[PDB]
């Protein structure tokens, strides 16, 4: 008796700066966050992306490595500056790329996921206001296309955006992503043309009617919780909670931002964004949502910076990260968007890993224990949300292989494979050849 269907689908997630390299091959021009990598002190120890894994050159190596550990599925992201490295100039060559591992992957057994934004802007796009400009809606229109047009008879499973919530509060409000402003506003902003610039893709998508392609977005979502029961900490939490997850939730299933959230915001900074016709593009329906969940968060009333709630370290076991091991959020916010949200809509858990402090042992083993006891927690929620009903259809680890993690650098290391830089060698951790175990067993 499987606790996961023969037709569930155990998967691994990338995206293309954290791993590609190759960063001027091929005509790719700079992203975002080639330029923000060079910036001084926005990067960890100046690290950035010229080489990272290397999967560009290795990418059949990598299938290969994929298709030994039994992996059926593959989310990857697009790299929009390979693809359009100047405005209005396709670039067939980068196009090539993704047909080539396309194809190493349907002939390996592997089912591609393709993420069409994962952060690497074009710079061309952000030199005319990026995000901040509406005409992005077009520009992404016309990228998105393109890939549907090239690609959309190999690949079937697609997303719009990765995590909106980092492109938008934590690159323009905290400031920590490329490009890096502190504006609550520019943020605001930023969040509504991202969802509406999902929504051009979608109608597009719907227009071609590709048979047996669906479409979604990635959104990464937290459970918020009071660390008193005050009314001022519950006021908090309802602040960092629509912050989160409620100000991308209600306007792609509800069909309008939270108000609660518009009036809030709308005493520190503008909110003339909202119109009823781009809440109705925002709000098309969609085939799934991907959810990349980590960790929960304590909240008490305060302002230290940002909102009018701060997060609070419970005083429980981390990560490298610095975030909380709390797996059973996992299953409460799967079953509150089954409630509130998305009900029987078919769900995918787009990212879950760990980041720890991983070493390769004198005969070449990585003993990465902790990830194994984090993989094996979180999965059993999953197997529970099945249990209790849950539309989950696939489930992808963060991450294949160590990579660039964003402005850590390569500091954090979140793959199942260990990967040696300075020979890009990669190395099975111990929770590769767990991961390996349940897709053969389909019991934990
Ligand atoms: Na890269
Ligand atoms: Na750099
Ligand atoms: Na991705
Ligand atoms: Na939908």
């Amino acid at each position: 008796m499987k606790d996961f269907s023969k037709d569930f689908l155990f998967g691994v997630a990338t995206a293309s700066y954290q791993v590609e390299g190759a960063y001027n091959e091929d005509g790719r021009t700079m992203s975002i966050w080639d330029t923000f990598s060079r910036q001084d002190g926005k990067v960890y120890k100046s690290h950035n992306g010229d080489v990272a894994c290397d999967h560009y050159h290795l990418y059949k190596d990598d299938v290969k490595m994929m298709k030994d550990l039994g992996i059926e599925a593959y989310r990857f992201s697009i790299a929009w500056p390979r693809i359009f490295p100047a405005k209005g100039q396709y670039n067939p060559k980068g196009m090539d790329f993704y047909k080539r591992l396309t194809d190493e992957l349907l002939k390996n057994d592997i089912k591609p996921f393709a993420t069409i934004y994962h952060w690497d802007l074009p710079q061309w796009a952000d030199d005319l206001g990026g995000w901040l400009n509406r005409e992005i809606v077009e520009w992404y229109g016309e990228y998105a296309e393109k890939l549907f047009s090239e690609l959309g008879g190999y690949i079937k499973n697609w997303i719009t955006l990765n995590e909106p919530w980092c492109s938008s509060f934590l690159s323009y409000f905290i400031g920590e992503h490329a490009p890096g402003h502190k504006d609550l506003g520019e943020a605001l902003l930023v969040s509504h043309n991202l969802l509406l610039s999902h929504g051009k893709a979608v109608e597009i998508f719907r227009g071609l009617n590709l048979d047996d392609s669906k479409i979604g977005i990635t959104l990464n979502l937290n459970e918020v919780f009071p660390a008193s029961d005050s009314d001022d900490d519950k006021v908090a939490a309802q602040i960092a909670d629509g912050f989160q997850n409620r100000w991308f939730l209600d306007p792609l299933f509800k069909g309008k931002y939270p108000q609660d959230m518009v009036e809030y915001f709308g005493k520190y900074a503008k909110v003339d964004f909202i119109n009823d016709e781009d809440l109705k593009l925002i709000s098309q329906k969609l085939d799934f949502l991907g959810v990349n969940y980590y960790t929960r968060a304590v909240v008490q009333k305060g302002n230290d910076g940002l909102l009018d709630a701060v997060q609070i370290d419970p005083g429980n076991e981390r990560t490298e990260m610095g975030w909380e091991i709390y797996p059973e959020s996992l299953y409460n916010i799967l079953m509150r968007l089954k409630r509130e949200y998305t009900y029987d809509m078919p769900l995918y858990i787009t990212e879950n890993g760990a980041a720890f402090n991983d070493v390769v042992e004198d005969d070449g083993r990585v003993h990465d224990e902790k990830r194994v006891e984090f993989l094996k927690q979180h999965f059993k929620e999953a197997k529970r949300f099945l249990n209790d009903g849950g539309n989950l259809k696939g489930y992808f680890v963060w991450s294949l292989m160590d990579n660039f993690e964003w402005a850590h650098g390569y500091s954090k290391r979140f793959g199942i494979v260990y990967v040696d830089y300075e020979t890009e060698k990669r190395i099975l951790k111990d929770s590769a050849l767990w991961y390996k175990d349940l897709i053969s067993t389909r019991t934990i």
